Parts: structure tokens; C-alpha cells; sequence
């Protein structure tokens, strides 16, 4: 693992940064801080557009494609949408009479969600335009939600309720929890019928101290799952495989538990990877693998074997108070935020690309740079600089191609 760019902008410097990558792709990262602006560069930490907005940005969210960003700001009406293959940002105003609170993508339809602090909803379809108001959703803020498999939207408030929604905004499901929802999240149960495909199943933290169950299948039945009090809060969770969450906790322990039939809540795993003070966990199903932030440093582990640690990194003593991190879904590219409002990022892997023409073969050797060779004849290897990162790589008798998106 190197370190391939730091972001360290005088702007941000003594507050926390919110950060996303782009869902498919991963060529853009956007970045926020205390200044009004996000900030989107390349992943080589180069500045391609900005974003200005009349306040604090609330929350901010890439399109299934990572063809758009969508983002919102404090004391606006108007969501900001920018566009990746255009560079261009545009305004689509919420019709509502309120401040936003929540934001969120489908991995499915061109859908995004936008909740309101006094609890309306807004979905907006990016494909066909239309605007879908839902008022009185929620009695207060709406703090966090989910897009299923199927386009159904769950969302949680801070008037400790939850909702379950079709793509078209009618409430399927409503129920009330103990404490404020957060970080919720659809799953599939593993029934032992492979007949059911369909992700059934809501997760969600309450009070950052209880892991909460919703079944649209089994609603009269949900579970809570408590966990010691040594650990700390939650800070985060991330499901894996069939059937299993990982779960982060405030005082440097995480947790493995299943979720199969008649094992709910057990723990599978448990282990204490940082001293002090665990801040984030992030799981890449791609590379399966995952890393953990704490005590500044970074440990990366094996989900076949969490006890085999692939990585550890060090971070110098400017970076004290670690944030969240976030790879990119190709498993490329790790980030970490810090407290203090650098944001640092990461090659886990360098991408497989590579292709033959009679003897003759090209491959990637660094993110930048695409060598061709000849081991047959014996030719000198030929290392060829390229302007982007490529999604792509071909050769041929006399010539190197390298694209991505839709360019060569």
C-alpha cells in the first residue's frame, strides 16, 4: 500500500470533512469542509470542478452510475447536481418551504431521496425529471434511510420512527424505535429455500448503543441486539458475505455477528485492534478485505481470516484524530478523513490490466504507466506514460490504446 496524494487546504484546517467517491468509475472524489465549497478532484488529488453553497454542505451522494453528484447545503431549497461527463453543475429546487437534512442515491433507478428537517420527503427522478413531494413523512428531521434491491426507500427521524416507501413515495411499512435511527441499511436474510431473492430485511443503529431488525415479511417480530458497554458506542457497521455484519465501536473493538436462522446476534469474532479509539471501518466485498482507523493508524485485514493482517500504517503526528474511511468499488483506492481536515488516499491494488497481440503484450505497471514487451524475441520493455487512469488496455503490432469511460 502507498500513499499516492494528501489533501490539506488551509480552509479546512481544525474541522471534521465529509467525503464521497464516485460509485462505478471512481475517477472523482468529492470533498467538503467548513468553507462552503465541495470540492471534486480526479484520483490523483487534482482539482477538476467546485461547487459553491450558501452554507454548510448537509449531505452529499453519487448517482448509480457515478455519472452525477448530488449535493445539499444548509439554509438552501435548491439541491446542486453535477454531471462527470460534462463538468457542469446544475440547480433543482426542492418545492418545499424547508431546510434539507438527507440525501441519498438508488444503486438501482436513476431515484434520489431528499429529507426535510421538519420531516417531508422529496423523491426526484433524474431520468424523466419528475418530482415526487411526501409531506408530513416524518414529524421531525429525517437523519437517515436505504435504497433496496427492488427501489424501495427506508428512511429513519429523529422523531424515532421508521418508514418503508415504494420508488413512488407511498408508505408500505411505518414502526417506532427506542432511540434516534441511524446508519440504516437493507439486507437479504439466507433462508435455507433458495426461492427468495428479495432484500426483506431492515439494519439500523439506535441511540449508537443497540443493533435494531425490521422484517417486511415478519413486522410484528423485530430484534435488538445490546453489546458491552466496554466496547463503547457504535460508530459504524457493514455487512459481508452470506449473512454476516461487522460492527465498529468507540473504544478500539469491532465485532463480527451472523444473521442466519436461529444464530441472530451471535458473535462470530471479536478483537481489539486499536488501544484508545476506533473511527471508522470500511469493507470492500471487491477485494475482500477491510480496513479499520484508530489511534492514527490504519489496519487492513482478511474477511476469510480477520486474525491475518495484511496491513498496517503508521500516520505522522500532524494527523492526530482519525475520521471516516471510504475505498472506491473497484477496490482500487482507500481514503481517510482526519478530525483536524486533511484527507489522505491510498492504492490497495493496482488494476489488472493488461492484453496480448501475437507475442507481443501490454500491462499496467503503475496507475499512470502501461509497459509493452516482447518476452519471446526479447525486446527491451517499453514503459509508455499516459495522460489517465485506464479502464481499459489494448495493443496491437505497432500501437498502445488506453481509455476509460467512453474515451480512448
Amino acid at each position: 500500500m502507498k500513499r499516492i496524494f494528501s489533501l490539506l487546504e488551509k480552509t479546512w484546517l481544525g474541522a471534521p470533512i465529509q467525503f464521497a467517491w464516485q460509485k462505478t468509475s471512481g475517477n472523482y472524489l468529492a470533498v467538503t469542509g467548513a468553507d462552503y465549497i465541495v470540492k471534486i478532484f480526479d484520483r490523483h488529488g487534482q482539482k477538476r470542478s467546485e461547487i459553491n453553497l450558501p452554507g454548510n454542505c448537509v449531505a452529499m451522494d453519487w448517482d448509480k452510475d457515478g455519472d452525477v453528484l448530488a449535493v445539499i447545503a444548509e439554509k438552501s431549497s435548491c439541491i446542486y447536481l453535477w454531471d462527470a461527463n460534462t463538468n457542469k453543475t446544475s440547480q433543482l429546487d426542492n418545492g418545499m418551504r424547508d431546510q434539507m437534512s438527507f440525501l441519498l442515491w438508488s444503486k438501482v433507478g436513476s431515484f434520489l431521496a431528499v429529507g426535510t428537517v421538519k420531516g417531508n420527503l422529496l423523491i426526484y427522478n433524474h431520468q424523466t425529471s419528475r418530482k415526487i413531494p411526501v409531506l408530513g413523512k416524518h414529524t421531525k428531521r429525517i437523519t437517515c434511510g436505504c435504497w433496496n434491491a427492488e427501489n424501495l426507500l427506508a428512511l429513519g427521524g429523529e422523531d424515532k420512527m421508521i418508514t418503508v416507501s415504494n420508488q413512488e413515495g407511498d408508505t408500505i411499512r411505518q414502526t417506532q424505535v427506542r432511540s434516534e435511527p441511524s446508519n440504516m441499511q437493507f439486507f437479504l436474510m439466507k433462508m435455507d429455500d433458495r426461492t427468495s431473492a428479495a432484500e426483506s430485511m431492515i439494519s439500523v443503529v439506535l441511540g449508537k448503543k443497540t443493533l435494531f431488525f425490521l422484517n417486511l415479511n415478519e413486522p410484528d417480530n423485530p430484534a435488538d441486539l445490546e453489546f458491552q458497554q466496554d466496547f463503547g458506542n457504535i460508530v459504524c457497521y457493514n455487512w459481508y458475505g452470506d449473512g454476516r455484519i461487522m460492527i465498529g465501536f468507540s473504544c478500539g473493538h469491532f465485532v463480527v455477528i451472523s444473521t442466519h436462522t436461529g444464530e441472530l446476534g451471535q458473535e462470530i469474532f471479536q478483537a481489539r485492534n486499536h488501544k484508545d479509539n476506533l473511527t471508522s471501518i470500511a469493507v470492500s466485498q471487491t477485494l475482500n478485505k477491510v480496513a479499520t482507523c484508530g489511534d492514527n493508524c490504519i489496519k487492513i485485514q482478511d474477511l476469510v481470516d480477520l486474525k491475518d493482517m495484511y496491513v498496517i500504517l503508521n500516520l505522522d503526528e500532524e494527523n492526530k484524530g482519525l475520521g471516516t474511511l471510504s475505498w472506491t468499488d473497484d477496490g482500487q483506492l482507500l481514503a481517510l478523513s482526519t478530525q483536524r481536515g486533511s484527507l489522505h488516499v491510498f492504492l490497495t491494488k493496482l488494476p489488472i490490466l493488461g492484453d496480448a497481440c501475437s507475442t507481443r503484450i501490454a500491462y499496467l505497471t503503475s496507475l499512470l504507466e502501461v509497459t509493452v514487451a516482447n518476452p519471446v524475441e526479447g525486446e527491451l520493455p517499453i514503459t509508455v506514460s499516459v495522460d489517465v487512469e485506464p479502464n481499459f488496455v489494448a495493443v496491437g503490432l505497432y500501437h498502445l490504446a488506453v481509455g476509460m469511460n467512453n474515451r480512448a
